[PDB]
């Protein structure tokens, strides 16, 4: 998994279709984590 942003609304680096940002980008999915559902973690 990469950290390219966060799944929660006020943060920076926020974004919610985390698994399309990351999936765009280019990684095999996303997730923004399978328990610390809070940084946009990309499935890599």
């Amino acid at each position: 998994d990469k950290l390219i942003g966060s799944c929660v609304w006020g943060a920076v680096n926020y974004t919610s279709n985390c698994n399309a940002e990351c999936k765009r980008r280019g990684y095999k999915g996303g997730h923004c984590g399978s328990f610390l559902n809070v940084n946009c973690w990309c499935e890599t």
